[PDB]
């Protein structure tokens, strides 16, 4: 079997002439069958539970979909039997970079602010169509190819919506990246509600228009007073929204901080990305815009067309029962999951 820089990469005889890409461990590689450089990742979950489950919640939603801004599945590489199987590859189209990568060095243009956020919200539309919500949205997970083409990646944290509970405490754990979390996380949602994929796709504009992330936390409850900072102090009857004590009280409890108007911040955008950016920076989850209504907003009329905004055939409508499962159960669903890739199947 091929080596990589350490380790075993094994997913010939398709796919040969690999290239070390990063960190398991991701390579490109030319596929034989279709004549074209692909993306391989290495996934070797088994051992965990945590990795069992979010590799099928991946797979099992990446295999469902089907929409050009979001990343396909194009194959699984895995042993024929579950007894053999120790790592499982999935082959993905190559994208040139992604957008973590692009704000590090290159400035957007307006034009390439306003098409990836249509890309980004188109994408979105489909995935809360499926009633399902990605909550991981974040530029690194935004991947995009030579022509500017965005596409959705990681469903690693992904779930079904469940709005009727989605009320917690005041500091309850959060496992999504930070600097893209809704205030309501600190307070009291558990983010099982679409607004808090809106609310990330509101920091990922407003990275664009300046590079830098808009609310970089650097600990849990720090992240919420960033927002706050530049959000100002929520109103009477937001606050009069949460209900639990200690989230409101903690509220009440700071200094009084007046809104910080978006055109100081970003001087140079388009007033209408202004407009949409504080729509989806709205502090009430609830005021908050949705996706379709961001998707018909003036800043995007130069692509909206819901007619070619497609949406999921069918709702998700069970969140996958993948929390209290174990390994064994997770390894063996992976191994039907990802079965229709194998050699005459």
């Amino acid at each position: 079997p091929e080596m990589v820089r350490g380790q075993v990469f094994d997913v010939g005889p398709r796919y040969t002439n690999l290239s070390y890409i990063g960190e398991g461990m991701v390579c490109s590689a030319y596929d034989n069958l279709n004549k074209v450089r692909v993306a391989i990742k290495k996934i070797s979950p088994f051992e965990h539970q945590t990795y069992c489950q979010r590799t099928l919640r991946e797979i099992k939603i990446l295999l469902r979909f089907r929409h050009e801004n979001i990343i396909g599945i194009n194959d699984i590489i895995r042993a024929p039997t579950i007894e053999q199987m120790k790592d499982v590859y999935i082959v993905q189209d190559l994208m040139e970079t992604d957008l973590y990568k692009l704000l590090k060095t290159q400035h957007l243009s307006n034009d390439h602010i306003c098409y990836f956020l249509y890309q980004i919200l188109r994408g979105l539309k489909y995935i809360h169509s499926a009633n399902v919500l990605h909550r991981d949205l974040k530029p690194s997970n935004l991947l995009l190819n030579t022509t500017c083409d965005l596409k959705i990646c990681d469903f690693g944290l992904a779930r079904v919506a469940d709005p009727d509970h989605d009320h917690t405490g005041f500091l309850t754990e959060y496992v999504a990246t930070r600097w893209y979390r809704a205030p309501e996380i600190m307070l009291n949602s558990k983010g099982y509600t679409k607004s808090i994929d809106i609310w990330s796709v509101g920091c990922i504009l407003a990275e664009m228009l300046s590079n830098r992330p808009i609310f970089p936390g650097k600990h849990y409850l720090d992240q919420l007073n960033h927002i706050l900072g530049i959000l100002g102090s929520p109103s009477q009857e937001d606050l009069n929204c949460i209900i639990n004590l200690k989230a409101r009280n903690y509220l009440l409890s700071l200094p009084h901080k007046n809104k910080v108007p978006w055109n100081r911040l970003f001087p140079n955008a388009d007033s209408k990305a202004l407009d949409l950016l504080d729509k989806m920076l709205t502090f009430n989850p609830h005021k908050r815009i949705e996706v379709e209504q961001a998707l018909a907003h003036p800043y995007l009329e130069q692509y909206y067309d819901p007619s070619d905004e497609p949406i999921a055939e069918a709702p998700f409508k069970f969140d996958m029962e993948l929390d209290d499962l174990p390994k064994e159960k997770l390894k063996e669903l992976i191994f039907e999951e990802t079965a229709r890739f194998q050699p005459g199947y």
